[PDB]
């Protein structure tokens, strides 16, 4: 059926671009355009299809999750990191804060002034940030492991995803490059991205589902299912390859294949 392998397509998109540093946001708007999938539905079942993106990293950090608001299963956490610190709710509520704060002021002025001119230039100067991060971090990481973490990182991570408020600069693409601009390590600095994700984006998607809630109806389930579990398996997939690729190479590719994408938006809607 046509609805349902738009619904897969665009879940796949979703789960690869989410968390790799590439702007899912810029390829659903192309990709949408060129399956015809673009209305008011359509920006709300690709809100919906976040959500199997986010289950993918409840999942896969799972334990570490729920030990940071005080659950411990049975088996110690498993410590990543070379000194004895331990990731603290501290830390995740330090990276929430700033964008937290500018979201809530600033959420309806960006949204009203949405334009594909604005991902594309997006997509160029988070990859040149990107580049940045790249050619200016440390030599030797301060926090290799995510349980090295300082408050101060966090901090400064968080007030990087402010970044992401300007749609397609990539949430991941933004807290990684700030991370990375702080000492932490490519590996750890996109697991705190993941770990952050959590939060700002359940809570960025129950916002936009309750003010977008008047235009779905019964007949959107199915389909709006498809896309949630698609995103979730690849997602699943996106972030344990990108995680064991990342340990091995830079940036450098990621911030290329931004201008790539950044020329496929203009030649799409101009
Ligand atoms: C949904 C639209 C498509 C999804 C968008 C995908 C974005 C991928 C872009 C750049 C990544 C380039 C780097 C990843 C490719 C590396 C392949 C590889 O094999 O690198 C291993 C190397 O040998 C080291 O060990
Ligand atoms: C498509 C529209 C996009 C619009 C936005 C694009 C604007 C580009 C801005 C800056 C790029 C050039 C950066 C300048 C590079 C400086 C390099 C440097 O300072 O070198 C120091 C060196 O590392 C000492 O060791
Ligand atoms: C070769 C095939 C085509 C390749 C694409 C065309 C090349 C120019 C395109 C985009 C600018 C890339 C900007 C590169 C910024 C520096 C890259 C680099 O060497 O990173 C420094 C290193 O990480 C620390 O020393
Ligand atoms: C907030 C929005 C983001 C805006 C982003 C603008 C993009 C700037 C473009 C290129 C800068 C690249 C600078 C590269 C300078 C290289 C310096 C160097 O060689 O490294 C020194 C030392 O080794 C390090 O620890
Ligand atoms: C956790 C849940 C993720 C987001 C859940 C989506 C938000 C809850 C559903 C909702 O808000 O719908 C309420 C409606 O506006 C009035 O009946
Ligand atoms: C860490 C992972 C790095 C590896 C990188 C991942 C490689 C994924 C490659 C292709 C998937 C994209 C397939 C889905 C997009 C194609 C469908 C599409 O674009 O729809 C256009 C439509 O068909 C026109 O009418
Ligand atoms: C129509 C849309 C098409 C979009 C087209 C994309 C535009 C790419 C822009 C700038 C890349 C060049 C800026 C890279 C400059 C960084 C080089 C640098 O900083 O040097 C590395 C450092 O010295 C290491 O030691």
């Amino acid at each position: 059926m046509h609805s349902l392998l738009i619904a897969a397509i665009l879940g796949v998109v979703e789960g690869l671009t989410e968390f790799l540093p590439v702007s899912s946001t810029g390829h659903m708007i192309i990709v949408g355009h060129l399956l015809g999938f673009e209305g008011d539905t359509a920006k709300t079942f690709e809100v919906v299809i976040q959500l199997g993106s986010i289950l993918a990293v409840v999942v896969m950090f799972w334990r570490r999750l729920f030990g940071l608001i005080g659950i411990h299963f049975g088996r110690p956490l498993q410590h990543e990191g070379e000194s004895k610190g331990r990731l603290t709710l501290i830390h995740i509520l330090l990276g929430m804060i700033p964008a937290v704060v500018l979201g809530l002021l600033f959420h309806d002025t960006i949204k009203s002034l949405f334009n594909p001119i604005n991902v594309m230039y997006a997509l160029v100067v988070g990859g040149l940030l990107l580049i940045a991060a790249e050619c200016l971090k440390p030599k030797e990481p301060r926090a290799p492991g995510l349980d090295d973490m300082t408050y101060r990182q966090a901090f400064m991570i968080g007030c990087f995803q402010c970044l992401a408020l300007w749609p397609g600069f990539s949430r991941s693409g933004a807290t990684i490059s700030g991370g990375m601009l702080m000492g932490v390590s490519r590996y750890a600095a996109s697991e705190f991205s993941f770990l952050l994700a959590v939060p700002m984006m359940m809570g960025a998607t129950a916002l936009d589902l309750y003010k977008s809630w008047g235009f779905l109806t019964s007949g959107d389930i199915p389909m709006f299912a498809v896309g949630f579990i698609t995103a979730f398996v690849v997602a699943l997939i996106a972030i344990k390859t990108f995680l064991q690729l990342i340990k091995r190479i830079s940036f450098i590719p990621f911030a290329i294949y931004r201008f790539i994408v950044a020329a496929a938006v203009y030649v799409v809607f101009f």
